[PDB]
């Protein structure tokens, strides 16, 4: 349903997981199942994500019609 | 937190909260208490409506640092 770039696009950010989910106020392992597609990050999350990359949310987690 | 402005960029769509809840696929009282802000509707059905009002999901929702 909703596709996750965060892993595709911090890399391009070359930002760590690590201070990401603490943007997020997450744990680093959060992000990396994030990034490694185990759950998708909740609405919250998924926009603080968005907005601390400052980087559209559909870009990071699309959602489609799949 | 967030901002939702479902209601606000539904009703210029003309969509009614009860096709979007169906285009979500959640009832029309779910969207109503996302509409009136009772709560903020999940990734999934944000991108749902972000999708289906062709519309960015943060645009709809938008996260604020507040």
């Amino acid at each position: 349903m909703i596709i996750n770039n965060l892993k595709l696009i911090r890399e391009k950010k070359k930002i760590s997981q690590s201070e990401l989910a603490a943007l997020l106020e997450v744990s680093r392992q959060t992000i990396n199942g994030i990034e490694k597609n185990k759950y998708n990050p909740s609405l919250q999350l998924a926009l603080k994500i968005a907005y601390y990359l400052n980087t559209p949310l559909e870009d990071i987690f699309q959602w489609q019609p799949e």
